[PDB]
């Protein structure tokens, strides 16, 4: 996979192709405001090792970082997410499990909408990444679920309960 940040907006200034996951980028690059992903699903963290803000990106050009929702310019850290030919996850009404549960293979853009209730505290993803967002349609803040347990929000790297849509990273073409 293939992955080039450019610390000016429209692919200028200084910058850094990468292949693999980077737990601290700073060495090589004080800013982001383009990228273009040659190759892969990469998930853009704010800041080291993996917090902050994260960015899901697919393939294709990025001018602005706007064009992947960030909240500013800082790309600090990055994942290379695997490729899945599955996916699952157990949605719950109450954290750690309890209450109503639904499970689903595809994607909602409107979960509280969907189901027969509508406060999700906890998930359990037993195949494939996904991406939880904080407002319906893939809008708003994202959090990198990976397969296994999230019992309460703090889980998923989220300061907050709020979400609103989910999707299954998958390819973009």
């Amino acid at each position: 996979g293939k992955i080039t940040f450019y610390e000016d907006r429209g692919f200028q200034g200084r910058h850094y192709e990468c292949s693999t996951d980077h737990s601290n980028l700073q060495p090589y690059f004080s800013r982001c405001n383009s990228v273009r992903v040659d190759s892969g699903c990469w998930m853009l963290y704010e800041q080291p090792n993996f917090t902050g803000c994260q960015y899901f990106l697919r393939r294709g050009d990025y001018p602005d970082y706007q064009q992947w929702m960030g909240f500013s310019d800082s790309v600090r850290s990055c994942r290379l997410i695997p490729h899945s030919s599955s996916h699952r996850i157990r949605i719950y009404e109450r954290e750690d499990y309890r209450g109503q549960m639904v499970e689903i293979t595809d994607d909602c853009p409107h979960l509280q909408d969907r189901f027969h209730f509508s406060d999700f505290h906890s998930f359990h993803v037993m195949e494939g990444y996904w991406v939880l967002y904080e407002m319906p349609n893939y809008r708003g803040r994202q959090y990198l679920l990976r397969p296994g347990e999230y019992r309460r929000y703090h889980d998923w790297g989220a300061m907050n309960a709020r979400v609103g849509s989910l999707r299954r990273i998958m390819d973009f073409y």
